[PDB]
């Protein structure tokens, strides 16, 4: 289910790498079992950096950046909406790896 | 835009698979809003391979191979293009995904 993080920009930025499609119009996709229009996603994530000390996983789909829904977004407007906060971000996510503390 | 990638083999090879036409002779396409010959894809990364580590990304398109434009070439023809570098592998690809730092 889709779950929201806070990354304060530190140093070394937001500290995860950004990657999906560079037009819009892709095709669907199922993602956790689901249909939706083509996610960006974090193909990695900077080890110490803020988004990892924030709970941000390799491999999160972003569903919403700063209260905007970007599902079938094209890459440059997601991107540039996580550039026009020069501090905060606010992630709403589809992770396809979970986590539970044991 | 082509952008260019090197890959240098590991122990499970370069780690991905190509998909493209078994046959020449395939229309022309539209890939990034341009028209080509048919282009072999990446539809598969090995993650954690050579690949994935040197940033090839699902869905590349393959422009060229090793210096060898290959587009509208067999699958063969560029798989053998691949295979024939036993060590390194250097690609020229339009990728449908694009990738940011933040």
């Amino acid at each position: 289910s889709p779950r929201v993080v806070r990354i304060v920009k530190s140093e070394s930025g937001y500290g995860f790498n950004v990657r999906g499609q560079v037009s819009e119009g892709g095709q669907l996709r199922s993602i956790n079992g689901e249909l939706y229009a083509p996610l960006q996603h974090v193909s990695a994530v900077l080890p110490g950096g803020a988004a990892d000390r924030a709970g941000v996983r390799k491999g999160d789909r972003i569903l919403e950046v700063n209260g905007v829904n970007v599902e079938g977004a094209t890459h440059k407007q997601v991107v540039d909406l996580i550039r026009a906060g020069e501090k905060e971000l606010i992630l709403t996510v589809l992770s396809v790896e979970s986590e539970s503390k044991v």
